[PDB]
């Protein structure tokens, strides 16, 4: 079985000549690639790496990110792409939670964030760190690292179940949990995309979506490197930069959501860049004729708006209105490799038009989380993933994405969990409780309200509250409001009511079958 | 990991009115499929079929082979598709080898062959025999055999590495082996195909190649059934029955290999129906401008005239121009979940511009043949599959086909090793010696030419050689022509000198370097 090494070596051989991966300066073809990942795999199997160990990544983007990737791969070990955004504690538990052989770090940016987390661990801190954007000669560096390794293939036998990639998410319990994603999970979510998308060895991606999450590695990052096209990276999205690499290297897609998309166009206006050979799949009509629309079933299936389901669990967008035709549902139907059933609480599928929870099997299900035994247990029981979202199945047989069971957000393209949120404030000593919930953006979808009960006695602002969070929670996680309440609504169980809270206080636009996709 | 029974589970679900099957008057819808699929399973399991149990299926095409595959899956069985062109000679070693619990077999048009096969098994004969075109309460009977089996999906976890669907090639001995392709091959080789071809749930595909061979599998069969298109079934390839399908049924695509259009085009100018819709991949100048030209990768690339390479043991047409763009190689380069290299004799790569042999690793590589302990054992040596083809890369990366290793002919794409034919004509009272070559043919690629040495003071003419094939091997193995010589020139070693036997009279069109694809 083929493997995100193998993917390497074949194109070594096949696409000798063709650039694989271009991030500022640095340009590499397949074969100055997989020698890079060759030397780099050397020097991660001398430092001890194997079979299932483990390398966290805290950057923004960078082209080591795809270098890791199949190095780690090349070993049977794995890599889990941490947030940059993150705050400390954040940066902290998953570092503790993951506990990995090697940190490669980024100093540009986040550095204050990294020393902090570092400091925070003390003596726990047993891995080792390499800066990845170091001084060439920097010892502790990335590059005098891999340029260490020997030239040799490992060539390994790595079976392509193990996982290689790991993506956290799922933080409904108030901690995030790793996503265990394996070389054939990602194969297979490539091999579809590579349909969904019409791509082929001509593609040209702008890596400009973050890698913490599925979406950019989807579409198209996974597509481009199984296909043979160009990654392009990017290591944060300012416009500017987005357009003159569009132009640069010619690229056929970019990954921009509509305010970026807007951004560019204005600041492209009159300048006579030619943006032509873009395919434009988010909010197409905003390109004012700049870019050529998409083509592709993603596009012209509605998939491109937000017409299909999945999950980082499911490698991504797993359902979608490109497979199977017309849907009258408004997730349209599962592509191959997964299979798809709604399920009642008694775990016996459902009847066409009963809301159930969204459980499935196949090959882009992933392997469960990392350090989660009792969780994996309870969320595959009966040989099914239990996504925790709510759907249907509509007479056609197609499926309705109806909304979560779990209360998350999405705000900024960002997934937010009530529970992270609400942690974080209720370790105010002035806060007795806190609610947390969603109100509609002006845009799209939700900004982060909260409802906090005090201490009898105690006395803190809003704006206390909120800034309260700087240190702790990512900055896209922090209430944007906050409504002070003698109680907090409760069912007849003594639950808190988060409908009532939504009902009283502003709640709404939360993911699911009113807020679907990425927005205009 | 998905198996070919979570491709109907999933369609009974998300295509509920939609037609799987057209076969004469038959038409299932998914569920329909599904459920009598589920029947199938249940007095299949009855009588005693399990994991690793065999089904031969002799018979022509039918809707009934899509069953039996989809239900000896469900179970972990596996399905031969006999050839019903075998003679009984062939058939009956076919049955000997692949050692079957269960035979499926057709009364129209082949009883004699079938009825005098078992008559040399005798005593040996241990497996159950279903006749499928039956009366529908013939007791030895597919319809009542099926119809006695419950509903309920059995449910088993089948290991989608199992042989699910064997197909008889590779006669290089004068035997053929049994390729063992598993559900995993077969759903590789269906996702690449639907790139490939552009399939998708539209595709209306006409099942006209015969299902004994991988063709008419990966060009369209499976890509349909996995896309959930409609598979439309003839049983071979009557000219008029076809035109009728084309048009009835709506096609897009039909397996219609070069010898078999004209035919089909001259019986239509009669009709005046418009067959436009009708994709024509192979051959288009054939059709006369009366099918659309495909413009799919397939055909746009030139895989469509045979620029590409692949056999039965690689799940079909594994590297194709159609992958990785231009290449100045005449086969293209592999799809994704196959790593080719060409080794020398030795184990070593060989260098750009060096022939060996065509090797191969991954997802479509099949299982290796039915009992071949020792065959497959050398043939998988150092942990690759060894295809016997010659070839080499070219400087830009691309792979080049050279020819074969063995002297087989290749007539409108089935193979004939001359060791079939040969042993066959010697069989004969008056013939002391044969070789068997090829000589060029436009619209099959080669005909097969037989050159034959007497027995001193024996008789016997062309006519008479060629008509003693006809009880022995399959029809479109016989020779076309006959030559008679003194003696056959030797190799110094006492093989057949078959260079100076293609110069003396009149040798070509064989596959690699100088003719590819099935004839124009
Ligand atoms: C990010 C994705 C690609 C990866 C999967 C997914 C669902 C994702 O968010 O993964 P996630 O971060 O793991 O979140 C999963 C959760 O998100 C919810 N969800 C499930 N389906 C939807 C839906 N259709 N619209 C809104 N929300 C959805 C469910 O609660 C689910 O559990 C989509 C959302 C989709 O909107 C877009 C936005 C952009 C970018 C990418 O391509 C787009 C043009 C479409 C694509
Ligand atoms: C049948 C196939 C599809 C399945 C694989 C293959 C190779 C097959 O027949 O598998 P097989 O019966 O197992 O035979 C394998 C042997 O066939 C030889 N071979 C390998 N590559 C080629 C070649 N490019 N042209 C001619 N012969 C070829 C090699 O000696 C190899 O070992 C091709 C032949 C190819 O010609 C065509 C004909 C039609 C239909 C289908 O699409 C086509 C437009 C192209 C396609
Ligand atoms: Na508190
Ligand atoms: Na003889």
């Amino acid at each position: 079985h083929t493997t995100i090494g193998d993917v390497l070596r074949e194109h070594r051989r096949s696409h000798p000549g063709r650039t694989a991966l271009v991030d500022g300066p640095v340009r590499l073809t397949w074969p100055e690639l997989d020698d890079r990942v060759n030397r780099l795999a050397g020097s991660l199997a001398a430092s001890g790496i194997g079979r299932g160990d483990r390398i966290m990544w805290l950057g923004q983007n960078s082209f080591r990110v795809y270098e890791l990737i199949a190095a780690a791969g090349k070993l049977g070990a794995m890599v889990c792409v941490g947030y940059w955004r993150w705050a400390p504690p954040e940066m902290e538990f998953a570092l503790r939670d993951f506990d990995p052989h090697l940190v490669v770090w980024q100093h540009q940016e986040i550095h204050e964030t990294v020393a902090r987390t570092r400091e925070a661990l003390g003596s726990d801190d047993t891995a080792r760190w390499l800066r990845h954007d170091s001084a060439p000669q920097d010892p502790d560096g990335y590059e005098a690292f891999l340029a260490a390794g020997g030239l040799a293939d490992p060539d390994l036998d790595i079976d392509p179940d193990s996982p290689v990639l790991v993506l956290y998410t799922a933080a409904m319990s108030g901690r995030q949990c790793g996503s265990l994603l394996s070389h054939t999970n990602l194969i297979a979510m490539a091999t579809a995309a590579a349909w969904l998308g019409d791509i082929d060895h001509t593609t040209a991606f702008l890596n400009s979506g973050p890698m913490f999450h599925i979406g950019n590695h989807q579409f198209w990052g996974m597509p481009t490197l199984l296909m043979a096209g160009k990654n392009v990276i990017v290591r944060r999205v300012v416009a500017e930069e987005v357009r003159d690499l569009l132009v640069a290297e010619e690229c056929t897609h970019a990954f921009l959501m509509p305010p970026t998309v807007a951004e560019i166009v204005r600041l492209n206006r009159d300048t006579g860049h030619d943006l032509s050979r873009l395919r434009a799949t988010v909010a197409p009509h905003l390109w004012e004729g700049m870019a050529t629309t998409d083509t592709s079933r993603f596009t012209r299936s509605g998939a491109a708006a937000g017409r299909g389901y999945g999950q980082t669990e499911l490698s991504g967008f797993a359902v979608t209105a490109a497979y199977g035709g017309p849907a009258a549902g408004n997730a349209g139907r599962p592509g191959p490799g997964l299979t798809v059933r709604v399920l009642d609480t008694a775990g016996r599928e459902c009847a066409v038009g009963e809301a159930g929870e969204i459980c499935a099997r196949g090959t882009v299900v992933h392997r469960g989380y990392w350090n989660r035994d009792e969780v994996n247990a309870h969320r595959f029981r009966s040989g099914w993933w239990h996504t925790t979202d709510l759907g249907r199945r509509e007479p056609d047989g197609s499926l309705t994405f109806l909304g979560t069971t779990t209360r998350m957000l999405k705000s900024a393209a960002e997934n937010i969990f009530p529970a992270e949120v609400e942690n974080c404030i209720e370790q105010h000593p002035a806060v007795r409780e806190a609610a947390v919930i969603g109100v509609p953006n002006t845009r799209w979808a939700q900004d982060v309200k909260a409802v906090v009960v005090l201490e009898p006695d105690a006395g803190v602002s809003e704006q206390e509250i909120i800034d309260h969070c700087r240190p702790r929670i990512a900055s896209y996680k922090k209430p944007k409001s906050v409504a002070f309440a003698a109680a907090l609504p409760r069912t007849v169980s003594g639950a808190r009511d988060y409908d009532a809270l939504d009902k009283e206080y502003g709640g709404g636009g939360y993911p699911g079958a009113a807020t679907l996709g990425p927005g205009r």
